[PDB]
């Protein structure tokens, strides 16, 4: 029995409102850019948006270093500017989802500001101080971005934690009073009038007690040890009852580093803590968890069984998001399809048809409904992002990689290759701007533009509308019951969709030949929903598809 709600049936756009629109030509993306285009998102088809964090910042980490939660960083614009996306929303009936980032502060927030003057200060345990340990760091935690988690204060002689950059301290959710002033912050927003929250590494608010030494086997696989705090779902739970519940909002949590088994206690609807999963076993199926800058060869039935796991593990009473890429990872064609002129189009139209029909809620990171792809990459300077510099700094520069093995990596595992910034047109730089990108645009956009796409019936971005469309539709695409046809075919992904007598069939050839794929056992087809890429007609009880090199379909089975 479905418990029908407007997230669970929503799809949620992503914007990173740096790379999106710029409106004033200083070549970074701002607020008056997202309102500019809501036209466009309503068109496509979103119900939702998600923005990155839009608080002022010294963008260390682009945003997510925030100096004051309260006021709009300069470079998006006003509070003004924010009053008027919601309120233009509001006119076309779209949600605002805000990105809540409550693990650390910038150390330009006026916490830790007070903070590092002196043990004596009222805000020096809003953060995490500790003395060093033979004048090295308290213990052997490392950072995300590089490095020690520790870095030494001249003025006190303690080390700090900051699990992400040294610009990051983490805050000290053990304290009651910084949880109060968090749960103030967020009413701040809430009162505005935002309708969800998404929690950036929510499970690692917990630290554990006395700072222990990881072990060796635990020092590759550091952000699973993070997520081990002992009193995690007592604070997410606390946040739900003093503020969560209050007002009427979806919330995502992104679990990074829990593994799957312990997920579901963040959204079993029964713990009232968080809506959305935002789980990573997919996403990072091709990642190594010790290396994690390094890719590794993937297949078709590793990444169909790490779905019906993520599916089951939600089970009756979680709830998924489903995403292919996002602003920490490559973009879905290119990762997960074929980013090669002659294959683009139908792998972004096959990978679009996965991600809106699962039994989860969709998010479409802006861009991918145009079929963006990878940037090319070359020169380790080519790259923005503090954490690819965290990576070359441990790996390159202490000479245990070589730097051009690196970079065939991390060409393609880079966070960056997601932030090149939104190809609207074909004017220059896409139309993005009329200054200076702050990062090189893909060249390819001459060829993948939104101009090029929205009236053209044919399109990526039309395929997306189209099946946006399918899914408001068909009931059985949100809440029906998943089922793999065959885990272990590395060829042809197929799985049914079920509610009742209702029961659909989703058919993507992931290779560039031919395949012909016979159904199994009684399964025979009643109507064609969709299909890209085909050639040959389905007719009334078919029994086999003879599908062309990335095809896709959805196809509604007789009972
Ligand atoms: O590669 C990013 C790294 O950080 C995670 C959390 O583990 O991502 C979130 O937290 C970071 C620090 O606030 C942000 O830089 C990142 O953009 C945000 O999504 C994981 O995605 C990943 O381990
Ligand atoms: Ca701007």
């Amino acid at each position: 029995n479905a418990l029908p709600t407007w997230w669970k049936q929503a799809v949620f756009y992503q914007v990173y409102p740096r790379s999106f629109k710029d409106t004033n030509g200083d070549g970074i993306g701002d607020l008056n850019g997202i309102i500019e285009n809501l036209d466009y998102l309503k068109k496509l088809g979103i119900d939702a948006i998600w923005i990155n964090p839009h608080y002022d910042s010294p963008n260390t980490d682009n945003g997510y270093d925030i100096r004051d939660y309260r006021k709009i960083m300069k470079e998006y614009g006003t509070m003004e500017d924010f009053d008027r996306l919601i309120s233009e929303m509001k006119k076309r009936n779209m949600r605002l989802m805000i990105d809540i980032v409550i693990n650390h502060t910038s150390d330009q927030h006026a916490w830790f500001v007070q903070s590092k003057s002196g043990k004596n200060n009222p805000y020096r345990d809003y953060y995490f101080w500790r003395d060093g340990k033979d004048g090295h760091a308290p213990n052997n935690y490392p950072s995300f971005f590089g490095g020690s988690a520790w870095e030494k204060d001249d003025k006190s002689g303690q080390y700090y934690l900051h699990y992400f950059a040294k610009q990051q301290p983490d805050l000290n959710w053990d304290n009651p009073k910084v949880r109060q002033d968090l749960y103030d912050m967020l009413r701040f927003w809430l009162d505005k009038g935002v309708s969800g929250l998404r929690f950036d590494t929510v499970a690692t608010y917990s630290k554990i007690p006395n700072f222990p030494d990881l072990s060796q086997q635990q020092l590759k696989n550091f952000a699973e040890e993070y997520t081990k705090g002992p009193k995690i779902h007592d604070y997410v739970n606390e946040m739900n009852r003093e503020v969560l519940s209050h007002y009427d909002i979806a919330t995502a949590g992104q679990i990074f580093g829990v593994p799957l088994d312990k997920s579901i206690k963040f959204f079993d609807r029964r713990r009232n803590e968080l809506n959305i999963a935002f789980t990573f076993d997919l996403i990072r199926l091709d990642r190594d968890a010790d290396e994690r800058w390094r890719r590794k060869d993937w297949t078709l039935s590793q990444f169909r069984k790490i779905v019906d796991k993520v599916d089951q593990t939600a089970g009756e009473y979680g709830w998924n998001a489903f995403f292919l890429d996002n602003h920490d990872n490559p973009r879905a064609v290119s990762h997960f399809g074929d980013d090669r002129p002659q294959w683009r189009e139908h792998a972004a139209k096959a990978l679009a048809t996965l991600t809106l029909t699962q039994r989860a809620t969709p998010f479409i990171y802006q861009g991918s409904e145009l079929g963006m792809t990878n940037y090319p990459f070359k020169k380790i300077d080519d790259f923005d992002d503090v954490e690819v510099k965290g990576f070359w700094q441990d790996y390159v520069e202490t000479g245990k990689v070589k730097a051009e093995e690196f970079l065939q990596n991390v060409r393609q595992t880079s966070r960056d290759n997601s932030r090149t910034p939104f190809q609207w047109d074909a004017s220059k730089n896409a139309g993005f701007t009329s200054g200076t990108p702050w990062l090189k645009i893909n060249p390819n956009y001459k060829e993948i533009n939104s101009a090029d796409q929205i009236n053209n019936p044919n399109s990526v971005f039309n395929y997306y509308r189209k099946l946006i469309n399918i899914r408001h539709d068909i009931p059985a695409l949100t809440y029906g019951s998943y089922i793999d046809l065959d885990p272990d075919n590395n060829s042809v992904y197929a799985y049914t969709r079920t509610l009742g007598a209702e029961k659909y069939l989703v058919v993507i050839n992931f290779k560039e030949e031919v395949m012909h794929y016979t159904l199994p056992g009684d399964l025979s087809i009643n109507k064609v929903i969709t299909e890209n890429n085909s050639h040959t007609i389905v007719n009334k009880n078919d029994r086999q598809l003879r599908l062309e090199p990335w095809q896709s379909g959805i196809y509604k089975l007789n009972p």
